[PDB]
């Protein structure tokens, strides 16, 4: 038979072997893999996140699977887009995890099947350390993509076939892709080594694509562009980047 705890069970192993079954058995029970039966009910896990935080050399064979299943029980862009709902990983999706646990045939997998590209993951892990969270890299996937120094990725996500991530989209603080390389710098020099390569990767794809709309411009919530951003809190290095390419 499939409950939560077996389901998730053989996805946490990676074994597709096991799955067998579990269509003809939701279809013949009217279930879906998104009915509160089978997530964790405090956060509203569902198995796709559970299969993405196991994998083993970034592979687990069970989530393209998990995805035809649920196409099959008319329900994959629904599963794919089912977010933590806890006031802790909060707006997190399957597609968050793919970038984070750094694989593109992932992201790639769950883009062409519908992923929304501009989710926020908004709960207290992804807001600033100082603010009680772990990792703020301003909750969109682009802007994750970006601040975890992935520019294959990033690149897969503002032009592809499927849905293109809109690189002047902002998060809860206004904040966007270059105020959250901001905030990511640290001015150690690796850091400062990427972050100003990104940095300038986007604002030169941002200027060739939409030829008018100067992202620099886009100011946050204590409207600050990101340049007055790294002055204030003290990001010496991204801010004399910016400087150096003037007049
Ligand atoms: N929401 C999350 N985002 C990122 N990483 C997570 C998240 N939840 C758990 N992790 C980490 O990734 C690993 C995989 O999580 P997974 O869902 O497989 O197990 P779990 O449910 O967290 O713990 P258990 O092994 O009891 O089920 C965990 O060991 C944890 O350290
Ligand atoms: O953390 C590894 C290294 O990275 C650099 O970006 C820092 O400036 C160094 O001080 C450090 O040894």
């Amino acid at each position: 038979m499939f409950n939560r705890p077996i389901l998730f069970d053989i996805v946490s192993r990676g074994s597709t072997a096991d799955l067998d079954g579990l269509l003809p058995f939701l279809l013949t029970h009217k279930k879906r893999l998104t009915d509160e039966e089978f997530r964790e009910p405090s956060t509203g896990k569902t198995c796709l996140p559970k299969a993405l935080l196991n994998l083993s050399n970034g592979r687990n064979d069970t989530i393209p699977v998990l995805l035809d299943i649920a196409e099959r029980t008319g329900n994959m862009r629904e599963f794919i887009n089912s977010p933590f709902r806890d006031i802790y990983y909060r707006g997190q999706t399957a597609l968050h995890i793919a970038i984070e646990r750094r694989c593109k045939h992932y992201v790639e997998l769950l883009v062409a099947q519908g992923a929304d590209v501009h989710a926020q993951a908004r709960g207290r892990f992804f807001q600033p350390k100082d603010e009680g969270g772990y990792f703020y890299f301003g909750e969109l996937p682009l802007s994750l993509a970006a601040c975890t120094n992935q520019p294959h990725i990033v690149n897969y996500l503002t032009e592809n076939p499927h849905k293109k991530a809109d690189m002047r989209r902002q998060d809860s603080r206004g904040n966007t892709v270059l105020h959250a390389l901001v905030a990511i710098a640290d001015n150690t020099r690796e850091n400062t080594k990427f972050v100003t390569k990104m940095y300038d990767l986007l604002l030169l794809k941002c200027a060739r694509l939409f030829p008018d709309s100067n992202l620099e411009a886009v100011l946050n919530n204590d409207g600050l562009s990101p340049l007055m951003m790294a002055a204030k809190t003290g990001k010496i290095g991204i801010f004399q980047h910016i400087i150096r390419r003037e007049v």
